[PDB]
């Protein structure tokens, strides 16, 4: 039918990639995956609750933190209801349901159903949850704000209507025909060979090379390469990894067993990727779509189907020591055999699972069989509490077995939406380690996306971020995105369509302004002449009357406040943009600000930010509030995207450059004077200093742990109310920024104590050693972030940074000492590093 074609064209535009294109395919796995995803999509669409889906309550079952209870001194929360500029303050208990709040409101007033939607937002307080367990309500207690809510008819679930969809015992060998590239690289005669690896879980099962031969535009081997492995022994998910050295310069992969469990057969011309000059990109089954410029390799496959007793005391100790070791500790051959031979004892310990499944000889069919027989008695696994870190380890690059990876996904099923949103970006990224496009993990995300509008919204942008930037995975991620968009509802398709149209227009402007003033330090009259003009043009006949803010979907932006818009003064040339709020019932006349920037990898900013939210949650469990300010941030395209504007905030550099701004000179007292001038009462001034002690502690700890502590002042900011925050993560050493200006806010001076600095040390140590309780989780997030987020990274050195930073293997005293020593390094150093930046620019 024809309105099936139109709808596909809608989807192509939303996706930014055409999932029906079959130009860059060696087989039909992508189509098979489109059709396969119809079933789980339709299931979750059919079975989701219409009312709660439309209203997407944002809710948690975690206990209300100690520090928020303190903020309720009386067991009564205050809630201002509105009708149409009439309002009443209803007293309410924290265990009151929204249903029960409405019985007490209606009785108060009068003496056909409605819902309490938050003022100024598409956000609702509904369902059988205490109000204290709604996230909006926790956001208002933490910030000392009044819960303002308005009364109206529930939104029509009809609006969310989903359109009806219409739909052998021989050694393995490959023949290397040759390699072809139309133009030669670096252009001196070197030698070149082809390495062929059989790989499973980044484990090399077997390896053969061709001879060296003169690297010309066209090189021919015509050699059968015989491997040590039998055909019947190739495991599902095994890759033929073909690489070219002279040293690693080109790579490509071919799944040996296909999505129908069939051995791969025939002629292949595979167009390869080129290394830049270990990482998720190296694992991709996708070929280079640029058929014209790229290096290609020709191969021939012509090889069909296929689908106790008591352990001694000291060996168990040896086993228990191996199990209790961090995820980045190399297993020895002895360690592996021990794990394997006493696999049944190892299965009683859910934490052994990663090491145990990585002690498996995946290139032996009988062993694989025994492993499946092993996982069939999963009772201890199935009954253990969800340990998100342990589970993420099974979804990383070290596991290619479908059955291992699925018991990890099974575990995730018990995460509330709350917890999914925390892990969503890393779970999306973990799709890069799937052997096949259709996976249990792909389907989990699809299912949870379709179940909750909030998760769907972020799932869309996280998927779309990769589809627009990585050639290596765009095909895979586009098929997943299309499956989502096909079940999300007509209201969300429209909302997404508006959003994409807004940033397509705005990125356009962003690049055009860059070219007008090159690097040169100042933003001219003539440059803030055009920005206004381009905005006026866009608004009056192109740019939507209203769009959802991608980084904060509850908020709806309206018309540009053109006066407040400007080009920012940096060497890259970002748009600072302010919008009116579309919602007539907002409390404030205040603007939604958004920065558009081209220049750096905003995906890296996304990654760090997410780990930061996770860190605030670990700290929440142990009743700590460190007041991070993880700003909203979405990568939309190649080195380009949006960033939330934090209000009443300025950079540390800027505060320093105001009374003076000479050449690298800094002043100890301005930060403290600045806070004093921003606080109209001594009350708010001491509340400022206190938030500075906490937020500064949070960022020092967090930031040390992730190896990003050494920043120029340019990329550290503060709000008027004392909240320090780091920015631009995508952009003699020091473990973190605790400069003498920060110390003087803390009442301290050049090697000496004070009460706020005693406190600062106190909070750092509590904060540090609380992350250390979650060491394995952090090690896996860091490790995955490096692999899916950066350029080429060190399958030891770069990744092992975190273990030494988390001071793995030490008692709580050595760890407290160690961090306290780090504080002292920033003290000795003072201004050294900040000054050096300026010294360097002449270098
Ligand atoms: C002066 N300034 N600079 C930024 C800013 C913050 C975060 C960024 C993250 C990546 C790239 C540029 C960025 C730019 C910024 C911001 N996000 N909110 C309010 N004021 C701000």
């Amino acid at each position: 039918s024809e309105e099936s074609q139109a709808f596909q064209r809608q989807l192509t535009a939303l996706i930014g990639y055409d999932v029906t294109d079959v130009s860059n395919v060696h087989d039909d796995e992508l189509e098979f995956t489109r059709r396969g995803l119809v079933t789980p999509r339709m299931a979750e669409v059919a079975s989701r609750d219409p009312k709660l889906y439309a209203m997407h309550p944002w809710v948690t079952s975690k206990p209300l933190p100690e520090y928020l209870w303190k903020k309720i001194a009386n067991n009564c929360i205050f809630i201002v209801i509105h009708r149409s500029t009439t309002s009443q303050t209803i007293k309410v208990s924290p265990d009151d349901t929204p249903g029960a709040i409405l019985q007490s409101f209606f009785t108060k007033m009068a003496k056909q159903d409605f819902v309490l939607r938050v003022c100024g937002r598409d956000e609702y307080l509904v369902g059988e949850t205490p109000i204290k367990n709604f996230q909006w309500v926790r956001h208002c207690l933490k910030n000392g704000e009044e819960i303002h809510v308005v009364l109206d008819t529930p939104p029509d679930p009809a609006l969310d209507e989903v359109r009806k969809e219409e739909w052998c015992d021989r050694k393995f060998r490959v023949k290397i025909r040759g390699i072809d590239i139309p133009v030669l690289p670096r252009n001196t005669d070197l030698t070149v060979f082809v390495e062929a690896n059989i790989q499973h879980g980044q484990q090399v099962l077997c390896q053969r090379r061709t001879s060296p031969k003169p690297f010309t535009e066209e090189v021919l081997w015509n050699v059968w390469l015989e491997f040590s492995i039998k055909i019947k022994d190739l495991p599902k998910g095994a890759l033929l990894n073909l690489q070219i050295y002279c040293r690693l310069l080109y790579y490509v992969n071919l799944l040996l067993i296909d999505h129908r469990f069939l051995l791969r057969r025939g002629e292949y011309v595979l167009h390869m990727w080129q290394i830049s000059g270990f990482n998720a990109d190296k694992l991709t089954s996708a070929t280079n779509p640029d058929k014209e410029n790229s290096m290609s390799i020709s191969i021939l496959l012509d090889n069909h189907p296929i689908a106790r007793a008591e352990m001694p005391n000291q060996l168990r100790k040896q086993l228990e020591a191996i199990i209790a070791t961090d995820p980045l500790n190399p297993l020895t051959a002895e360690d592996k055999e021990l794990l394997w031979h006493f696999r049944y004892e190892s299965l009683k310990h859910p934490k052994a699972y990663p090491k145990l499944f990585s002690s498996v000889k995946w290139g032996q069919q009988e062993i694989v069989a025994k492993t499946y027989q092993l996982l069939a008695r999963r009772e201890v696994w199935d009954q253990s509490a969800l340990d998100v870190g342990l589970t993420m380890q099974l979804l990383d690059c070290n596991f290619s077995d479908e059955n291992v990876r699925a018991i990890a996904v099974q575990k995730l099923e018990s995460l509330e939406d709350d917890d999914v949103l925390h892990y969503l970006l890393q779970l999306v990224q973990a799709v890069k380690f799937e052997p096949y496009h259709d996976s249990a993990l792909a389907r989990f995300l699809l299912k949870r996306g379709l179940r909750n509008k909030r998760i769907g919204h972020f799932l869309f942008w996280f998927l779309r971020s990769e589809i627009a930037q990585s050639r290596h995975y765009q095909q895979r991620f586009a098929v997943i995105l299309e499956a989502y968009l096909r079940g999300c509802g007509t209201a969300m398709l429209h909302d997404f369509t508006q959003q994409v149209q807004v940033i397509e227009m705005l990125q356009k402007v962003t690049l055009d302004i860059k070219s007008l003033s090159a690097e040169k330090y100042d933003v001219s009259s003539q440059v803030i002449s055009q920005l206004k003009q381009k905005l006026e043009n866009l608004q009056n006949s192109q740019l939507p009357e209203s769009f959802r803010v991608p980084y904060d979907p509850g908020l709806k932006a309206g018309a540009l406040a053109i006066e407040k818009c400007k080009v920012m003064a940096s060497k890259k040339k970002p748009l600072w943009l302010e919008f009116k709020c579309a919602d007539p019932t907002a409390l404030s006349n205040e603007t939604i600000g958004i920065i558009f920037k081209h220049g750096d990898d905003l995906r890296q900013d996304m990654l760090i930010l997410q780990i930061l939210r996770i860190m605030e949650s670990i700290w929440e469990t142990e009743s700590l509030d460190l007041c991070l300010l993880p700003y909203g941030c979405i990568s939309t395209g190649d080195k380009i995207g949006m960033i939330e504007i934090v209000k009443d905030a300025t950079t540390i550099a800027k505060i320093q450059q105001s009374t003076v701004g000479n050449t690298g000179a800094f002043k100890d007292e301005v930060l403290n004077h600045w806070l004093k001038e921003k606080s109209p009462t001594e009350e708010k001034f001491q509340a400022a200093v206190e938030r500075f002690v906490y937020s500064c502690a949070g960022y020092c700890v967090a930031t040390f742990v992730l190896g990003i502590g050494d920043r120029h002042n340019d990329n550290i900011m503060i709000t008027e109310t004392g909240n320090l925050f780091h920015i631009d993560f995508g952009h003699e050493r020091v473990p973190f920024v605790l400069t003498p200006d920060f110390l003087f806010v803390m009442g301290t001076s050049g090697k000496k104590t004070s009460p706020h600095f005693q406190k600062f040390q106190d909070i750092c140590v509590k904060a540090y050693l609380a992350l250390r309780h979650h060491t394995n989780l952090l090690i896996i997030l860091f490790s995955m972030m490096l692999m899916t987020g950066m350029p080429q990274l060190t399958s030891k050195e770069d990744i092992e940074y975190i273990r030494d930073a988390l001071t793995v293997g030490k008692n709580e005293e050595d760890a407290k000492k160690y961090f306290l020593d780090q504080i002292e390094v920033c003290r000795d150093k003072g201004w050294t590093v900040q000054f050096n930046w300026f010294l360097h620019l002449v270098l």
